[PDB]
């Protein structure tokens, strides 16, 4: 009568695991790529010097 009992369970815990891998690789997107430009800004200090 139910065979199709599972997934449903599995489907909200899994479907959050796999967002939250993509939320890690999103903060690196722009946190640590804009933290990586940070040094940019600090290293444009280099017209300064220039």
């Amino acid at each position: 009568q139910l065979n199709d009992l599972e997934k449903l369970y599995e489907e909200k815990q899994d479907a959050l695991m796999r967002h939250e891998r993509e939320r890690r690789e999103i903060i690196t997107y722009e946190q640590e790529m804009r933290y990586s430009k940070l040094v940019d800004a600090e290293r444009q200090v280099r017209e300064e010097r220039l």
